[PDB]
Formats: structure tokens, sequence, C-alpha cells
């Protein structure tokens, strides 16, 4: 199967992409992180709540990876195994962007967890939906949404940087464009997928 993740700055396209695949006789598994199983979604809710006790940064990183571990076991690996295209909303790039760029944790700490949790499993293709920080935010606020501008700017820039450095694994789309244009960019990227598959 094929492991596709969708990323971008904080703030529809996925449904269009899935139906293009389904039309073409492909099984599609839609999912999201942190999340995607009952336990993982319990971890989600602890991560996103604007709780009176500030969550330590290492706690936040560990919980993102603990939800990822569960989801990989229960959802992602099984789907890949039966030949599904997984379209996962956010994955370890978001960890690099949010926890590394935004929060300031060392890229090295994230890399060591990525390897521990995932083995050699990486996304086959990562779609980065790029747009200006304040547009994204416009699209109640969770703990990450309540963040300051530099945090979001560092998120945006981390995604562009990671894509620049491994261009074969990433496509960056302009997500600020009108919807019809964004869908056309999705249609333009399908031949490559039918082919990685
Ligand atoms: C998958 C993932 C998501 N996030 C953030 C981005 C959203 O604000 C929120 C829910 F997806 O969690 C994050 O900070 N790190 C991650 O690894
Ligand atoms: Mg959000
Ligand atoms: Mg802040």
């Amino acid at each position: 199967g094929l492991f596709v993740t969708l990323e971008g700055p904080e703030g529809t396209n996925r449904d269009y992409l899935a139906e293009r695949l389904r039309e073409r006789g492909i099984e599609v598994q839609l999912t999201r992180e942190p999340g995607g199983t009952p336990l993982a979604e319990r971890i989600r809710e602890l991560l996103l709540a604007p709780s009176d006790e500030p969550m330590a940064a290492d706690t936040e990183l560990l919980l993102m990876f603990a939800a990822r571990a569960q989801h990989l076991a229960g959802v992602i690996r099984p789907a890949l195994a039966r030949g599904a295209v997984v379209l996962c909303d956010r994955f370890t790039d978001a960890t690099y962007a949010y926890q590394g760029g935004g929060r300031g944790l060392p890229e090295a700490r994230i890399a060591a967890l990525e390897s521990f949790v995932q083995g050699d499993l990486r996304p086959d293709l990562t779609l980065v939906f790029d747009l200006p920080v304040e547009i994204g935010l416009a699209r109640r606020l969770d703990r990450f949404e309540q963040e300051d501008r530099r945090f979001f700017e560092a998120v945006r820039q981390t995604y562009l940087q990671r894509a620049a450095q491994a261009p074969e694994r990433y496509q960056v789309l302009d997500a600020g464009l009108p919807l019809a244009e964004v869908q056309a960019g999705l249609d333009r990227l399908l031949p490559n997928l039918l082919e990685r598959l």
C-alpha cells in the first residue's frame, strides 16, 4: 500500500484526494494524529486541552509518540499490509515542526523517538499545505491554536525546510489559493501516486 501524510501550518482537500483514489479502485484509509484509535484519541485530548497545569515539553513530545505508537500498530501498519493508501492527517513532520521548530526541542530528540517508534517506516509521500500563518489561524482554540506568532512561523518554516532537504518525499502545495486551484494541484499529483503505488 502507500503511506501518505498531509501537513502544514496550523489551519477538505483530503476528501477530494480520497475519492480520486477510490474511483480508481484503490482502498483508502483516512486517519489523523495524534489520534486514530480510541486510546490514541484519549492521548489527543490530553495534548490539546488548555489545562491549568502547563504540560512539560518532554511530556508533550512523549505523548505525541505514544499516540503514534498505538496508531501505527492498530491502524497504519494493518492498512499498508492489506494494500490500502493511508491518508493520514499529520504525522512525524508535524512533530519536527511543532515540537522542534515551535516548542524548541532538539531535532535530535525527535529523531531518536522517530526511529524507536517507527523502525524504518516513513511516509512514502508528504503533502505540505503551505500558507501564511495568519490565514491558517483564521481557519474555541486548543492549546496549540492559542500559540504565539513566532511559534506558528517556526512551524511553517520547519515544514518548508524538511521538504527542501528531501524533495523526493514531499510535494508543497499553495494552500492559500482558491479551492478549485488547490484541487487542481491535487489532480496534478495523482499520476505520481498511482506510480509510487
Ligand atoms: C501529529 C502532531 C500534531 N501536532 C499538533 C498540530 C495540531 O495543532 C494538533 C492536532 F493535530 O496537534 C503536534 O504538535 N505534533 C504532532 O506530532
Ligand atoms: Mg488545530
Ligand atoms: Mg508560546
